[PDB]
């Protein structure tokens, strides 16, 4: 699945995982640590929809 950054059109693809901030490729949105934060504006997870 892949998830939109309501504040600045991120997406989080969960094929992609987010390694340079510790996310392995193929982790789902819902097994981030709730520190996790958008890479680009700092918007926490509370601001991303699924899409
Ligand atoms: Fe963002």
């Amino acid at each position: 699945a892949k998830w939109v950054c309501k504040i600045c059109g991120y997406i989080y693809d969960e094929d992609a995982g987010d390694p340079d901030n510790g996310i392995s490729p193929g982790t789902k949105f819902e097994e981030l640590p709730d520190d996790w934060v958008c890479p680009i504006c700092g918007a926490p997870k509370s601001e991303f929809e699924k899409l």
